[PDB]
């Protein structure tokens, strides 16, 4: 069976059944992360995936310096995360919580009530029962820290567990702790209906804000920074009208958010199902940022559920997480959600200021026109010159970038 | 000027200044993609991300069997497909629709009415210029379909574009056409302001809805399939009333779609935007699926906005999504779209399934039974062997699992 059999001997069944051709297994077997690891990752495993990594620019949080590690394959997003920390200059910490979530769930509660009452004298109880259960966090200085309880539909029952689980993403950790919480639970109750216990992605205890405020000049190279900055303010301002505009907001977040929480080995879905369920606001999707014009300040702030991880889960047994973690120097996890969600609120600063200035499409062309300056040799003041005349036709390619050198030289 | 120099020219700065340490600078050099192509995808380029990719079992939509590749760092995600899968036996396309979004944004606009009325005037003028400035589009036979005009509070006016773009994501296409459609509008229109023109990520003429349906004795191995079936509805009913459960729901969901989205060398935060977003229905975030029971089978059904690409972007000029592509097998990006609901609704299944059965938690041991049964040399009748004994006791490792084997092999 394709489940049992090693990863050589399902990419030679895949090649004999004719479901790949030669040319395909050998890009399969063209691996750099070890087959042993891969292959004890994941189920019916045959190869990887590579996403280009590379480095974000000039980020600055709470008065540090950052490098950070960008897993993408969209062009621009790194460039624009760099031209965004940059004119932002630095970013700050407004707040931020650190707990994640987890629930019993139960069916047919004939008196929710009197279920709460039942389990809210037990309290210590299930404290006690936490911590036998996952032992290891405890005495690490995590564990559960508080239980709440909500009622549907006059059936259903929730009981919520907010629980501590220091530097790690949680789901090993919480799952655990509900699973013996909830035998605990079928003891004593025995004729209430357990419907699924189980972690929440939702972690409304994780969210972090983090602001910037940027002088007004630094939004245009002319004089035009305070027009720049009220149509900033106003792009922002539409996203929270338009779901058409919010969502493409977001997704811009996203590059650069996702691209740090992959490079990192946290779990992508994760973080991308919290940051877009907690958009909605008011019962509407929108923006996860907000800019203001305050004097002659830009002001941006951006609040998002980051649950993420600086141990368990990808971030120790893939090789390049490690490694993109000690690129960005960050071993607690508190201080990577306020690294990440600060390339969020960076990325879109970059993306707000050119859709509303000379547009994005003319961003990329200008990050192609650099591009083609250095890769037919320009050095020096000949980058900008051989890119300044690339942009003055539509036609970009090597030949025409070269021409423009040799005639410049 | 590290956007100037060579990636080895990077990596050994970084060591120079103290910033990476030699271990890291060599395992960042241990890579597999091609530096050429990774350095000109990215920028400031340094190494990549290596995410395991295995293959999806079982699936059949609309009568063809497909092998899904599935890029994951998640334990469990690929063999609960596989799982979903099997117990659904198959899925069939509802509805689809394949048409991709931009807009052109007016603010500051006095008079919201006058300035629709002449731009729906000029509709032929405007889809004259939108073919001019990207006719690659329409020779192949798509190409802009439809405007549409929003007014807003505020003094904002919406131009939406409704955009064929055949098989790919459409986000060149749809913002060249943006482009060269605002500066006519500049020319036309002296005194109003455009504010943006670009794309949106919110492609709801995307969407694609696909259903199972399932005889409920296929949900135990056991009499009580319909005991299962009855707690899996009552599980998807409750994402509707708790968004703590509806955003884990989906979650799950997006365990699968984003595997198969990233192995395929789509954009994953374009699925994810549109899919979350999606999910608000009637001011709540709920779930993705619905599940009920309907003359003895559970009945399941999915809807999401896929505006996937078979060409474009990343799918051809990345070497693993063309052998990924090559696995999958799939004649357009309609049929991707279908391939990939119908992965979601089955990754939900399992989820749901194994929540209201034995527990997830249960579920991810007995894979790592097996898991680690392989990763100590387990090949044939020994998987099963080893990893039937590890579930007898606590300790789930690799010694352990070794020292089984090793025993057996005795
Ligand atoms: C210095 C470069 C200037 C131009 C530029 C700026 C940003 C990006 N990347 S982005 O922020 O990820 C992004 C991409 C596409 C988008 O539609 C959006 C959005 O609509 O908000 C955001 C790319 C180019
Ligand atoms: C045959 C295996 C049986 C057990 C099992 C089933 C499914 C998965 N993966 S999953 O669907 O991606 C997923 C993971 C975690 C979750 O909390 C959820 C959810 O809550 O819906 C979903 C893993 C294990
Ligand atoms: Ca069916």
């Amino acid at each position: 069976r394709f489940y049992q059999m090693s990863p050589e001997e399902r990419l030679a069944s895949l090649l004999n059944e004719g479901q790949i051709s030669a040319d395909t297994k050998k890009e399969f077997e063209n691996t750099a992360l070890s087959s042993q690891i891969a292959n004890h990752m994941i189920e019916n495993q045959i190869s990887e995936t590579e996403v280009p990594m590379g480095v974000g620019l000039h980020l600055t949080v709470d008065e540090t310096d950052y490098l950070v590690p960008m897993a993408t394959e969209e062009p621009s997003v790194i460039a624009a995360l760099s031209n965004g920390a940059k004119i932002a200059q630095g970013f700050k910490t407004v707040n931020q919580q650190r707990l994640m979530r987890g629930q019993i769930v139960f069916y047919d509660v004939a008196d929710p009530e009197s279920l709460i009452d039942k389990l809210q004298v037990r309290e210590a109880e299930i404290f006690q029962q936490a911590e036998l259960s996952y032992p290891s966090i405890v005495k690490r200085g995590g564990g559960l820290r508080d239980l709440q309880y909500r009622a549907f539909d006059e059936s259903f029952v929730s009981v919520d567990f907010l629980v501590d689980v220091k530097d790690a993403m949680g789901a090993n950790i919480v799952n655990a702790m509900l699973e013996g919480v909830a035998e605990l639970f079928r003891e004593w109750f025995a004729e209430q209906k357990i419907l699924f216990s189980i972690l929440s992605n939702y972690a409304t205890e994780s969210v972090v804000t983090m602001k910037t405020a940027i002088p007004v000049s630094r939004l245009s190279k002319g004089s035009n920074g305070r027009e720049i900055a009220e149509k900033i303010v106003l792009a922002s301002r539409y996203a929270s009208l338009d779901p058409y505009r919010a969502v493409t907001h977001n997704k811009g977040i996203m590059n650069g958010i996702e691209a740090v929480v992959l490079a990192t080995g946290n779990d992508t879905r994760a973080v991308s199902a919290s940051c877009h369920a907690f958009a909605v606001k008011e019962g509407r999707y929108q923006g996860l940022t907000s800019w203001t014009l305050d004097g002659e300040q830009l002001i941006g702030e951006i609040s998002v559920p980051l649950a993420l991880a600086t141990v368990g889960g990808a971030t120790k047994v893939l090789p390049k997480s490690q490694a993109a973690a000690d690129l960005l120097a960050v071993t607690d996890a508190k201080e990577l959600s306020r690294v990440v969600a600060a390339v969020g609120l960076a990325q879109n600063l970059a993306a707000l200021r050119a859709l509303v200035s000379e547009g994005i499409q003319k961003g990329h062309m200008a990050l192609q026109a650099r591009s083609l300056a250095m890769t037919v040799g320009a050095t020096g003041k000949e980058v900008e010159a051989v890119a300044q005349q690339l942009k003055r036709q539509k036609t970009m390619n090597q030949d025409r970038a070269l021409a423009i050198l040799n005639d410049l030289r």
